[PDB]
This record gives C-alpha cells, structure tokens and sequence, in this order.
C-alpha cells in the first residue's frame, strides 16, 4: 500500500501533464535558437559562447508544474589569465564555492580580458558579470512576434524572462552567467549570505543528473520516479521549502552507492530509505555531495533551520498524509 | 516562351528536392550541436565563440542539391588590442580584403592575447589561425564517434573541410572557416586566390548581400532570388560557366535591382535577358563592382582565359537562351 500511495501521489500530483511538458521545453528551446542567432551579430565584443539551456524541465525532472528554466551564459576565459580556487583553500573555507581570480597581471596588463571591467580586488566578480550581462542585454517584442510568444522581463532581478507560450500558460526564464577552468564548472548564483558574494558556485548538476539517469537507464531502475516523488513533496510542503534539488539528488546518489536493486517494487522500500537518509544527514547537520564529498549541501542552511527539517521530517513518520497529501 | 522554360527548369533543375534538404540541415545541424558540446566540454577556454551554419543552404538559395554548407569560427578579439586596415589603402592595394593588425604592442605585450602566436610580421595572418584551428580543434575531434552517435557517415576530406553521408548517395561538404570581428566588420579566412596576398583576410558579403536579396523580394512579391537561383543552377551545371560564384551573381542581379523596380512573375524571362547582357557588359570590362561596396571588383580573381571562356559562353546563348535551360 505504500507503493501504490507513492504511484498515486506521483501521478496525481508530481507529473506534469505530457503535453504541458513538451511545449514549455520546446518554448524554452525556441527561445534559446532565437538569441543565438540574434546575439550573434549584436554581440562582436564579448568572449562569449552561446547560451543552453540547463535545468529539471530540460532533463524531465521538473514536477508539479513546468514553470522554470535556466539559460546559461558560459564566459571565455583563457587560462594562462585566470585560475579558479576552491573555497576550502580560501579564508571563506566554504567548499563548493569558488574565487576566480586574474592571474598573471605582470605578464599580461589589466585589461588584456573583456572580462577586466568585471575584477573587483583581483577576483572576477559573479554579481558584476551579472550585471554586466543585464545592462548590455535585445527586441523581446520582436522576438516574442516571430515565435508567436508573449515575453516580459522583469524589473529588479531583471535576468528573468516571463514567457507567455500558450494563453494562460507561462514560464520563467532566469539567464545564469558561468565560467569554466579545467574540469571545474561555476555558476553565479550567490551563497545565501553577502559576505560570501564574491564567490561563485560550483556546479554539480549535469553529472549529477547524468549519473542518475545513467543509473536508470542501465536496469529500468526507480531512482529518477523517487526522486521526483521526494521533489515533489518538498516543493509542496511549506516546512520542508528550505530543501533544494541538488540534496534530494544526492540522497538517492549516496543510496545507489549503497542499494543495487531498484527494480519498480523496490520503490516503497528505496523511498523509506532515502527519507530516513535524509533524516540522517539532518541530525549530522552534514549531506556530503556523492560526486565530491567534501562539500556540505546543507552549508547554506541554519543549525535552527537544520533542526526544523528534521523535526518535520520525523513528525511526518506517523503523519503520513502530510507528506503525501494532493 | 522563355518564361515557361525558366519556370520548369527551376522547378525541374534547380529547386532541391525537400527530402535531400531537409536531411541535409538537419546533418549539418546535428553535428554544429555535437561540435559545440564538444568544444563546451573540451575547449572551454579556447577564445572562440560557438560555431554556427552559414551559407546558401542555410538561406534557401542553394541549387540542384544540397552538397555544401560553412561552419563560420569567429575567433574572440579583444577590441582595444586589434584593428584592421582596408587593403585598397595598403602598399598591396586590394580592395575587399583587410589586414588585421595587432595594436599596442608596447602596453600589452605578446602573449595578451592568445591570437599573438598567430602574428606574423604584426599582422594576424589568416593562414596561421586557419592552422592554429586545425590541430587545436579540428584534429582533436573523434569523428568516428560523432559518425556512430548522430547515424552518419563522416569522412574527412582540403584542409578544413568534412564530408558527412546524409542518404545513400548524397553527401554534404561541411568546410570550417574562421572568421573575426571588428567593430561592424566581418573578415573570413577564405585565401585570395594569389599567395602573395595571402596575409590578407576576406571581407564577409554574403550576409548583407542575401539581407538585401530578400527584403527587395519581401517588399514586392518579386522573383530576384528565383531569378537568381536560375543563374546559379545555370553556372552550377555547365563547366564553361563554372567560374562565376553565387556572389558574382548575386551583384548582377542587385544591380539590374536597381535599375528595374518591376519584377512580376511574367518579367522574369526579361530580368533574366538583362541579366545575361549585364554579365556580358561586366565581363568586357574587366570590372563587376559590388553593389554594397562599390570599390571592390568582384571579378578581380577571375583569370584572363577564365573571363574568356565566360564572356564567349554567354554571348552564344544570347540568340538561343534556352540552350542554358537545361
């Protein structure tokens, strides 16, 4: 009964409608081809590639409602100019961020990089690439016109598009500048908190969904339907709001390292697991990545916070449609 | 009528079948996709932006069928480290073509740049950066792979250009060609035909010759392109008209364009009489001025006895027409 609790809450409340689905995607997809083509000839000056699309709608891990998606904007830097270092090896001692900092000044003088006029105390500023981006940033009557879409930009945040593709139906559409030295990958999304502003995000999601689909692809596996389920609960749940993606992923992650067998009557059981696995890395105040262990996904979270989850998550034990009401 | 001989030989010669086409974009599609993935993934810090489709096939003026499409590499230049210089006013006086200087050398030392290695005497040569791309890219490039993952043959051809296996017996020519940015000036690595211009990079027409193309026929419902596209199936099939380039072309009729306002569905038989006697003119003259840049000769790179066999061609067909009808 637990299983067909979980199939009917998957059903009735975490998928999105098939069609729903498609044509945010494609939308977003339109959107994408267009800007490409546009930005190409506007935009001869900047070390810039184009923008892609990067997100749970893109990857058919969005639940509830098709309503977001990002556009990355992936900078050029070259690497004898910059180097990026790990947040652990900072005085922030924050890991899984980031300082990007200009190297070589002597060899190659302050303004030899686009991407100089967006240096604050020697390191590439993630809020001044943003800004940055935003001001130089395009006709969105008349690329929504050629598309048939209605699409309004917001005013501050104003690196989102509001998309109107179809009459009552909308999606947001936030442009994520990004950077990548050797294998590492950054995006400029802040840590919650001012003091670590200038420091940029690492980026776990394309191996991490990868990884999982992977997974699933290899035994007809129930990883990605109990994470949507998890997804899908949190996101409907107002205490359990403080809870991201990316954790509930490496919940199943750490899992799948531990459980081989994910076959479809496995849901039940792999779903009491990954809740009291969640439970866990509550009560340690610690959820280490899967990918790279030395990261805390619960670092931008209060001890107070930290304890609200887990008191939540416990009471739901022997609430069980609280978690699992539609 | 020579009007119903020019209206079934487009229909008959020239139109490219829409299946031929179709899965000709979309191979040229697939691998543009595949190929900024993988510059994406493994050149991430390479100052280029993303390759992207260009040419005929692209704008629907390709003819006869589909073998052939550019994938531009616009290399990043730093605006305040480079300029160019129009060729007409260098020792070499070669109008449509520039040299592509490298700029405070003295402030910004070589090595600023990424593109300094491909300096030659102060110039960046078009040969080197060609080169440069070549091996850095190109040649780290699994192309058996890529073949095997989009479901093509793929066999590379002479330096910088692909041959992908679309149908059973049609393949596209995919040639890579660099290209760079200055200001409003779009300059392309395609060699002026003699070597000792060689350091010189070609000014891009193609864009701004088809835009104007296409908004006179946009305006009047008129039949330029159709006009047009005869003319290049025309040359496409017959080897003593093979010497003139869609461009040539392409100026003849903005130039007959601008003498002749009326281009109705019944006038093409007489655009296309007035368009033979233009190439006639320009031929004997030695001289097809570019309708948007009225200093370069079109037809500078043709040789004598190339212009010979052009010129005594045309002037046969000029009592029978019909006989370039098929």
């Amino acid at each position: 009964s637990l299983q067909e609790k979980l199939l009917s809450y998957y059903r009735n409340r975490a998928a999105i409608p098939a069609g729903e689905q498609a044509r945010a995607k494609q939308a977003a997809v339109d959107i994408c081809a267009e800007l490409r083509s546009f930005l190409r000839a506007k935009l001869p000056d900047m070390p810039l590639r184009d923008m892609y699309l990067s997100g749970s709608l893109y990857d058919d891990l969005q639940v509830v409602t098709a309503d977001h998606i990002q556009l990355i904007v992936p900078l050029v830097l070259e690497q004898n100019l910059w180097s990026c270092i790990p947040g652990e090896d900072t005085i922030m001692n924050v890991p899984g961020f980031f300082l990007v900092r200009r190297e070589n000044p002597e060899y190659f003088p302050r303004g030899s990089s686009y991407w100089d006029r967006c240096v604050v105390g020697g390191y590439l500023s993630p809020k001044t690439v943003a800004d940055t981006f935003e001001k130089v940033v395009i006709n969105w009557p008349a690329i929504g016109s050629l598309l048939d879409y209605v699409i309004r930009p917001a005013p501050p945040e104003a690196l989102t598009l509001e998309v109107q593709y179809e009459k009552d139906k909308h999606l947001v559409i936030d442009f994520l500048p990004s950077v990548t030295l050797g294998d590492t990958v950054l995006v400029a999304r802040p840590h919650r908190l001012a003091q670590y502003d200038n420091l940029w995000r690492l980026s776990l999601r394309p191996a991490e969904t990868a990884r999982l689909r992977a997974l699933d692809q290899a035994d007809s596996g129930c990883r990605s339907l109990c994470l949507k389920i998890l997804k899908a609960i949190c996101k409907s749940t107002p205490a359990l709001g403080h809870l991201t993606a990316s954790q509930l992923t490496n919940v199943i992650l750490h899992l799948a390292q531990e459980e081989a067998d994910w076959s479809p009557d496995m849901l039940a059981d792999r779903f009491l697991q990954a809740l009291r696995g969640l439970i866990s890395y509550l009560e340690a105040g610690v959820l280490p990545s899967a990918l790279n262990p030395k990261v805390n996904l619960f670092a931008e979270l209060t001890p107070q916070e930290i304890d609200e989850l887990g008191y939540t998550l416990y009471c739901s034990l022997s609430e069980p449609e609280v978690l699992l009401q539609t």
